[PDB]
C-alpha cells in the first residue's frame, strides 16, 4: 500500500511539473531586410573611390 | 491561433506577480510641442552659414 501510496503522489507531481519558461511574442519576421544596408554600402564605395 | 491566443494569454495572468496596478495619473499632453526645437536649429543655421 505505501508503494501505491507513492505511485500517486509521483503523478501527481509529474503532471503538475508546469512552468518556469513562458512564450510571450511569437516570432515573426520584419519585412524590411536587414542585409545588404544599401546606403552605408554606397557610402563606402564613394569614400574607397 | 486565436484560442491558442488566449490560452497564452491567460496563463501569463497567473504568474504576474505583482500586486495589482494602481493608475496614479491618466494620460494628459503637454500643448508646447518638443519638435521641433526652433532656436536650436536657427543657431546651427546661422552659425553653419
Amino acid at each position: 500500500l505505501q508503494l501505491l501510496n507513492r505511485q500517486q503522489e509521483l503523478n501527481i507531481a509529474k503532471s503538475s511539473a508546469i512552468g518556469n519558461v513562458r512564450i510571450i511574442d511569437n516570432a515573426v519576421t520584419d519585412p524590411n531586410p536587414v542585409r545588404p544596408k544599401k546606403t552605408i554600402i554606397i557610402v563606402i564605395g564613394v569614400v574607397l573611390g
